[PDB]
């Protein structure tokens, strides 16, 4: 990092976090996303929205959602129509590599106010028919579910990431009981996060129109954590000696997530209060079957890009897209859980692909407020082989 | 200018494929990791081992699989390690992610960047969107990506062959004006591939017999002129008084082209030939519906950027997404036809939507080395209001 | 005519309960219905095994994806001997009546002693089709079509469904939103107090649907008919013509899902293996005209059928002149002079139901209990289909 | 004695193959042009004159409603016409006979017009779980050839295996199907040369509105090639297979009609009559052995019609596959120069609906072109069954 332009976070907003074909699945992922950035904007003192530059908006399951998602989460976020916008994809670590494009933009001096962040409607994910156009004379024919394909599914191997996970499991030592435990824990800390009102703060609330109305004011899936039945349950994709279950890993969720970030020279011209300071990231990425432990590559660089030891971080969020991740990385990186995920993680909160980068962010600002600390690091894998983190100082 | 220096080492394209044509066989990732690979042979002293990010723009990434960027950086050979993102800007994604390439060497986070865009239209899906949740009763729709995802502005759900008329419309430009616009494109062409001007640029595609071998090696499309069916089609869009037709607009297509970007110090270090630098960029957007003269923004940015007058660039590329555009942008600019596309434009050569971006920056390169001209600049609109521009000094 | 050929006997009739659409029924196929169906019919007739049935007839309209031949299908799942004759019916709503028809037929030419033949439809289990996918659809928003709509309810001629003919069938006869909505009603009351009288036990036969290891649930009464509620009756929007139509789901058929059977036997078979025949067969009419005019073809058939079997109109003691919609049956009693209490006394599809290609076959079964509860002899079934035609049968109760 | 049933005329459609010369047409509009065709040879009978309609039609879906009426009314036929459309897979085109020559002899009716198309070429794909849907997972879109046509319901297997069945059954090797079929196409395309089709084959016009098309050849014969008919793969069992796509019948397009009329109407109206129906027989047996129900069937149809096998001059036994044909003349002792005299399925083609018809009709030119008069037509089924029938030349 050193000497280039400081990037200022202003602000940031989520969604509630909404359940496969649950509470917000009626809303179009432009909609989750606009709802976000407005949210976030609202909460700067002195910034308008007619002040921002440029939009970075992940996105992975784009199909159906129409031309350029960042686009229409923009507009119709109210920003104005001279803001350039840009979809970004790197799979699960969408949102967080939005941000980085974000605050290089403002580094390279090309723009003074950017929103970044990311989206996903799962629950709008379509079905796919590939041959229609030349036919197909003869034979039965597939229906490709577009999550399968473009979010969950290794390319190479053509295997779905819950039996990367179990690859994890197998790689690095962890049974059953020792996932099944963290999964117990880390649902304990996202409720008992949620009866504090500790995501009263980043959540914006979504009014749903009616009947009367109906709001959605929590995430769907922490309230599900049933320790008995998760215990109990059969392992979902290798049956009888799997250790990967459905309560274990993540859910396929709807939600969006959204920072603004600033120039120094714009933070002093608009006498704008910053939240906190980007101080720097990084990208890793290894074999695409191994991409669960790729964070325990992105997070010593990030690291060392910002100038920051690891044992000076306050907190870690590094992101749950299976208990088996967050308990691979905190082993490879000498991380105690007692720094990490500590309002709960993505196995209990949910995880729509494309926003969770982002969604974490704006979670661990939220942790490192609540617990007074100042340092902050958010990891978070994706697949095909990468991860991407982010270091920030909370001011 | 006050930024570090950011050098094009080679660049490289597929011949471009009519839609269900001679390319329809490959996918996205096929074709993209193909000018990858191609482009990076060009490199004395650099190997694929050395690269270490991937900006690839891609639009109707429907059914392409995870990441189609990841794809096509290991389709290519790229190490795993590869940090690999894929960009959608529509029409522009595959300048963005160039310009996003030369930021991460910018801000020192790569040394070695391959950018660039890949499209397969023809392998683009249909959608069922409500299988889900499923519907009861009637008849269902069957949505064409490409008309949902590439074609249509989001806001108002018009094609973009409509706001063209309308382009052609507020800026007075007859049906005449445009079929005689692409008849001249076509000739350049036509004469630009007769000449063998393409060659360099073009990797030709050797595809496997199942029987023979096939080799494709020229685009498909400059054949097709004829001025008399040119001129006597009906239009496309608006019947009777419509002044936009299949012939003057883009067709749709399959391709992929790619650009190698290194910093001053690798190419130091690696003894390396720098074809070109780039000396600046610029993204603009305005109305949605006018998009179509987005350009007329984008470009000016980017010679201020560049910190070159309009007057001192030997030759631009205005991507020809419709005869209209180039006519009208040429109008607002004051840019003379003489100094434009001076190899054909995509009304002749085809658009790849995701690739296009790129397609149109490695033909710059080599109309001025053809021309012996030095400094060039792309510009591109893109669906939505937006364009990006960039200036390039061929060394 | 009829006299210079052989008698046939009808000596059992079943038919399932009727389900809503993706209702009660819908686990099932249209083979497992018509299955369960004929079983329960053969097992209602004493001397008579399942091994002497020949040949089967057997209605169903919408047979995508329901496998080669159903007619074969229901024959062999209700264990019919693999030497059975087996052929499936399409003559849209008139299937069922028809399939028993052919079966008369088949006995008359000396070609089969003991016949089951009926009708049935699963249009919970009609697919969606995808009509476009062996060439190829270059470019361009594509259609899935609904099954039901193409194949069963849309006239093939003018494109348009039944429903918007109904309409013209009231335009044409003069019955108001108000009369079908009142007839309409009282079908629903005749088929309530029909259930609530235990009238429909007989003819039903109770489906078991198969426990997760655990009791089993069982469907033993129609499903539409408890759903009367008339204040939303008549208070609901037309469904085909907003604002000014007459015709409206309430008092329309719904889509359905049942079965029903008949078991034929010849003169011969009967006094042979000793049965008691329940009703004979008199005669049948086939008729059709303009296919528009398809809810007023009952008209042509019905007389054709009292002709054929030399009865007269005034002679039949029941009538179950199928329900389509409110109007057709408004419609055909005006133009033949039947009045309404001779006229589907348990109920019609209106309030029962109408699985298109069972319906033919369920009017009949219905037609028997009828003339038993209500000390009958002369019952006429009538069932107009889409296309312009209509099937009329006459019988005798013994 | 119920009364005598005469064929007055029959006509068919040149047989398309699959995605081919004729897979504009539907089903209906093939349909349509059969039957007009047939009723434009009788002298003295008018389109107004023919009361029911049984058509066959396996494949039924997206057709619309009631094939069999949408055949009729395209043909020019009146609206007070009784359709009826009639599935018992491949033999679907006879039984709609049988049933209109049933309708005659009860006295319903005094013309009929019976027989079958197909347009396999058009049916479609299912999708059959859209209503409740299904909410993570990939799907099937079901072809409704295999799922409708060529699958048996219980096996669940392809016509193909049962023809594997057949052949290890009853002992014929992949050569002695290979040259069977080689002599039916050759068979084929001598009748074609000698023009021994062009009486029963209405041609049909495909105008330009373009250059205008005439399909009038059946498309399948043309393409016999003995070195690569020799030299394929197997298609259903690797290495052992003897079963291949060009000894087997094809997926084909094409429709078949006949003109019926009682004893009254025949002399009332003077018509002269082509033939004249003595007798049919319906059989079945365990589902995949269907390839041979045939042997069960033409029996009980000559029985039926109180003839013996030996006075029939020419049989048409429908080529489901060239093993069919070769096994059933086993079990009934028929020598092949007694059978299909002008080619049959596997070098024609097989519209599945419609090839209980058009082998009925070629029988006749059959028995007018080899002076014959006693010809028998039998054909299996999907499922277990057969249908034949016996008809004597006037
Ligand atoms: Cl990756
Ligand atoms: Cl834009
Ligand atoms: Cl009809
Ligand atoms: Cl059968
Ligand atoms: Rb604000
Ligand atoms: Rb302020
Ligand atoms: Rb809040
Ligand atoms: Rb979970
Ligand atoms: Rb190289
Ligand atoms: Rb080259
Ligand atoms: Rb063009
Ligand atoms: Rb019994
Ligand atoms: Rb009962
Ligand atoms: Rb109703
Ligand atoms: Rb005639
Ligand atoms: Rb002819
Ligand atoms: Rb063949």
């Amino acid at each position: 990092m050193s000497s280039l332009p400081a990037v200022y976070i202003v602000s940031s907003a989520r969604t509630p976090v909404g359940s496969f074909l649950g509470s917000l699945s009626s809303l179009t992922a432009p909609q989750l996303g606009a709802h976000a950035i407005k949210a976030a904007l609202a909460k700067v003192d002195g910034l308008k929205p007619s002040d921002v530059q440029e939009v970075f908006f992940g996105n992975v399951i784009s199909a159906n959602v129409g031309q350029n998602p960042a686009r229409q989460c923009a507009l119709g976020a109210g920003l104005e129509e001279s803001t350039i916008c840009t979809t970004v994809n790197k799979v699960c670590a969408s949102g967080l590599k939005a941000i980085i494009l974000g605050a290089q933009t403002i580094m390279t001096g090309n723009a003074d106010v950017v929103v970044a962040g990311g989206t996903e409607s799962m629950s709008n994910a379509p079905h796919y028919l590939p041959n229609l156009r030349t036919g197909a004379k003869y034979g039965h024919q597939s229906l490709v579910d577009g999550i399968m394909k473009d979010g969950l599914t290794d390319a190479g191997k053509q295997e779905l990431m819950g039996l990367q996970a179990e690859e994890c499991a197998q790689d690095h030592g962890f049974s059953r009981e020792q996932q099944d435990e963290y999964a117990i824990r880390t649902y304990e800390k996202a409720q008992a996060a949620q009866k504090a009102g500790l995501f009263d703060e980043e959540i914006a609330p979504i009014q749903l129109p009616g009947k009367p109305d109906v709001t959605v004011t929590q995430d769907e899936e922490p309230k599900n954590l049933n320790p008995e039945k998760l215990r109990a349950i059969k392992p979902a994709f290798i049956p009888g000696s799997g250790t990967v279950t459905a309560p274990n890993s993540s859910p396929l969720n709807d939600g969006a997530a959204a920072v603004v970030l600033v120039s120094e020279a714009k933070l002093k011209e608009l006498n704008l209060k910053p939240v906190a300071k980007i101080l720097g990231w990084g990208d890793a990425a290894q074999q695409p079957s191994k991409f669960t432990t790729a964070p325990a590559l992105a997070i010593p660089k990030a690291l060392k890009h910002a100038g920051v030891g690891q044992d000076a971080i306050d907190a870690f969020e590094i992101n749950e897209a299976f208990s088996v991740v967050a308990l691979a990385n905190m082993k490879l990186l000498g991380i105690p859980e007692e720094k990490v995920n500590l309002h709960g993680g993505a196995v209990a909160i949910g995880h729509p692909i494309g926003a969770s980068g982002a969604r974490i962010l704006t979670t661990l600002l939220g942790v490192l407020k609540a617990k007074k600390g100042k340092l902050g690091c958010a990891g978070i894998c994706n697949g095909g082989g990468g991860a991407s983190a982010l270091v920030v100082e909370l001011l």
